[PDB]
DNA sequence: TGCACAGGATGTATATATCTGACACGTGCCTGGAGACTAGGGAGTAATCCCCTTGGCGGTTAAAACGCGGGGGACAGCGCGTACGTGCGTTTAAGCGGTGCTAGAGCTGTCTACGACCAATTGAGCGGCCTCGGCACCGGGATTCTCCAGGGCG
């Protein structure tokens, strides 16, 4: 359509000039990874001790 | 003389034959069950067109949203007294057993108006249209109507 062609570089040029495209920059927290191999072993050692 | 007893003279729950009421079982005539013919009413499709959306920038306005003062009205506390709450004896009248009736409730033939079912006309009522006089909104101005400050009065 002729509005599709208008909506879609309305995009870009919500770039070009400055990031305003929802302009999200991570933070770079660190990784989430919960596994904690030793608390998998938490439980032997408790039974051994 | 004061006293215990042996038997009659009354009660009383106890056990037995007896009187309603309701559940249970055996019928036969107006119901249902079912078979066939008709057919128009229901399931299915081919355009269609028509108002209803798609997505989001801005500019501006009217409506929504927040913020504080305090004024009056909701609301707690408390005393009063008369208006029902509670308890007696005394009365009028419904409950109920039983009775003589009837006049209106209730099931059944006759036919006869009289409304159900079906062609032919049309005209009065419905789709379409295009205006103007009543209607929408607001100024001008008079009128009322409430708000606040003495002050004459306690």
């Amino acid at each position: 359509n002729f509005m599709s062609i208008v909506n879609c570089l309305m995009q870009l040029r919500k770039v070009c000039n400055h990031p305003n495209l929802f302009e999200v920059r991570p933070i770079l927290t660190s990784f989430v990874l919960e596994h904690c191999v030793a608390s998998d072993y938490k439980d032997v050692e408790r039974t051994l001790l």
